[PDB]
């Protein structure tokens, strides 16, 4: 039998969709990064996409270990196009802060049922947000600085084009 | 300037996201299978989603190199369930076949067109979908021999959870 | 001096006695297997009779880092038989189901008390017992498919005595 | 079938119960070194436990290879207190010498049944027994030496916390 | 934007200043036990000082992680004697138990605001506290036992200068 | 007894503290650059901050060498902010040419007293501060160069994060 609740399965089955649509987005702001020409900025999406996809399978094995299930649903389409590089990261930014908060409810929806194994389980995904929130923030501030000069992003692409 | 023509670049975009479907495809094949308890089978679907991620990421590359830019489009919900083992893989083996023919459709448009660099590129997933039918058919045949013994599905099971 | 209160250290050397009498119905359970002859089980069994022992010296060891000090107490006669293989691996998952929610009262308790150095300490249980418990239904639902076969149930004692 | 008589399977199946209390009893020795911190003393007497375990494994065995089948039984409380560190390994060599005796006494009645198997299966204990003793009189020999200087006690809790 | 609430950056910020100071208590009762002439007695606590250091740097590398700024703030004299060798591990042994009561203030403050990632991050500090209390008091019962023999506080000494 | 006349044990106490404030300062322009988003720059002010701690460990060697003692005194405040980069690197340097000075007033101190030991002991200070206002004005000159320039600046930070 399925020793998670009804409420915290589809909650963890929700952020597993939710895992899913954030590697699809990556994926999209590389596609528009590659029409651009900058393939180093792509580069660093598409892993992005990449390690998103690797949350949701740890979400995947945890609802089965529990004795869940996994019902995978729609993914909606992602926006394709961004007014610039800064813009695509100030839209990556926000929405980390997003998949923080939506980490944050789950916790609490476990931590109010007394199911402290799922409350254990998340400790490493609030772990991770502070790292992913950190990386794109850190980009956003050489982006300011920059202000645009070529000579800068052209070094910024190179540099996140060597991620491996 | 893009050298592919819209239709052929249109063609091979609608491919990539049929390709996106596959790899979401067999992943919801995989819930099918651990929820069942047949972890090789599952093992057997996780890479074969996997696999249609890099057949992907093949279109996208190429497209850009024609050129072109990529949308990504929104994925459909596949199905969650079938009738047992023989049903998930019959439901593999056509959608390859559905595969097949979609790329037997692009090649077929781009040689109208006399876009030979774009029925070159192709070939290599003409060949691919061979092996991708062979290895469901292969499957296929050794589940019907087995028709129902524990004993050949356990070692099955095993053998399948071994692909690297 | 002491930091940790009386009642937090009275439900630890508890938990420390309830290990070693899981290593005791454990090692009772392999008295079971190996009287019936399956020697692979029997070994897992005692393998999982180790694994206990280590559970028990550590809470051993945090109790007395926090200053107080362990009482072995008297060990009950576990039972010695069980009425088949998948009789004995309900009854070990029924004791782990347990375990976890003794392990979850003095997290609650600790908790309480605010004593989050033991709180913390716990986190290490609750993640081990979520995959002691998956381990136990994986092998029931292999018993489950095995149905009473014979050629199966050898293949599952080989298995299960390659344990290291 | 069981080609050892019942009278010498339950003389067996006794020590075996006997030598789990010895390493309970060798543990709770243990608690009251690691309370009165002497963490070498203390780390002799958990691997003296452990060995005491291997020794009720080798009953454990040979009652199968002859068989017959373990029943395990209650274990008694074992004390937790000492009026000092000699006192504990007086204590000790109490017990190990009661143990030779418990060995003596299956080895008479196996030889009075000539049972040339059990007789010479329980050689190997007589022989362990006479350096056990020894073991424990040469670290009461020292503790007399000591004559209750630290200087001296801590060097000798440093070698015995060298045990391998 | 500063993804900490202010009373949390501050309550962090309060904490590295803690910090420094208490690897300034520790170089400073090196002072006294080398102008005592125990050299290995100060080389445990110049090693202690170094390690209150990186405590504070990972304070000050986490709080620019969540977004804010850390400001040093003026550090007390600490006290330069003691009335023996037990008197200033005392000391330290009440300066631990406060730096982690310090710690319990910031933790239960974070979860109040439903802070998590700092919760999380605070669980570093939680079990090295348990870790540092611990190797206090272990210290103080071997001076306690050495009841101010030099023969023992020499190898004490000696024993304290071999830390890495 | 001490064979330094007390007029050099508190010069040299006093340079101690020196030294102290030295590295807390260097910690505390960490800060500002850490604020201001150059990871590079702070990481060379957090290796100059553990390189002034040397100093001051050496002065604390010395000191108990000849006899004397050590006393630690209160830490002011550090400054926080800057105008910007050159600013702080500015203040450095006038920062290095006062510790010179105050290395100078002590060996002619020493000098006066006919103290040749401290004197001689003083010269690897004289030469080691030689290097630093070099090491410092250097960095001035190529800040100076770079004119508040980005795509400069940038290269600088990079740099000075390479220090070992
Ligand atoms: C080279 C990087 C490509 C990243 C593509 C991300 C696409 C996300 C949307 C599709 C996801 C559906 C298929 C997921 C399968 C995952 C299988 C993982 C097995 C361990
Ligand atoms: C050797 C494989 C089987 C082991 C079975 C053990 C069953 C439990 C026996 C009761 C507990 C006795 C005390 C054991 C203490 C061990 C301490 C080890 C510390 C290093
Ligand atoms: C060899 C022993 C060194 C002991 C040092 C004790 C220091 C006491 C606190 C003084 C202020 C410290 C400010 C500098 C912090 C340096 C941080 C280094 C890592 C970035």
């Amino acid at each position: 039998m399925m020793v998670i609740s009804e409420k915290v399965r589809k909650a963890l089955n929700d952020q597993l969709n939710r895992e899913i649509y954030s590697s699809y987005l990556y994926l999209s702001m590389a596609t528009y990064f590659d029409a651009e020409g900058f393939k180093g900025f792509a580069h660093w999406m598409k892993k992005q996409a990449q390690e998103e996809l690797t949350h949701a399978m740890k979400f995947y094995e945890y609802i089965y270990e529990r004795g869940g299930r996994v019902e995978l649903e729609a993914i909606e389409k992602p926006p394709s196009n961004w007014n610039g590089i800064k813009d695509a990261f100030e839209a990556a930014l926000k929405h980390e802060e997003f998949v923080t908060q939506s980490i944050y409810n789950i916790l609490e929806l476990a931590s109010e049922e007394k199911d402290h194994a799922t409350v254990s389980f998340l400790k490493w995904f609030v772990d991770e947000q502070v790292e992913e929130e950190d990386q794109v923030r850190e980009i956003l501030d050489l982006l300011e600085k920059a202000n645009g000069q070529m000579s800068v992003i052209f070094q910024l692409d190179r540099y996140l084009g060597q991620r491996e």
